[PDB]
């Protein structure tokens, strides 16, 4: 079910991670001017509620472990967009808006 879907989702993030690693100015600017931010917000929203639900069931722990490493693949992609970051950078500022919009889900993630 979600096990095969999350496996594909990791590779989508890993490919996105690979494009910007070894800082490429063009690719970072292209991804900044893209619908990736809303795609992250939806994934963050899914990450928030599903972690709470999956933690209750002891037989569904294996799904949570696969879910957890998927979130690790996302944050690496976000940490790669900050390569070559400058003060008040466009890519940095656009990420701040994305965190603000999904601030409700992040609080549960930290919790």
């Amino acid at each position: 079910n979600f096990s095969k879907a999350m496996s594909v989702a990791k590779q989508v993030f890993n490919s996105l991670t690979e494009y910007i690693q070894g800082p490429c100015t063009g690719n970072q600017q292209s991804l900044a001017h893209s619908r990736l931010w809303d795609a992250v917000v939806g994934f963050l929203h899914v990450f928030a509620h599903m972690m709470m639900k999956l933690a209750q069931d002891s037989s569904q722990i294996e799904l949570l472990k696969e879910l957890l490493d998927l979130q690790k693949d996302m944050v690496v992609m976000l940490l790669s967009l900050l390569e070559g970051n400058v003060v008040n950078g466009m890519i940095a500022r656009q990420m701040v808006d994305m965190l603000v919009e999904s601030s409700s889900n992040v609080e549960m993630i930290l919790k």
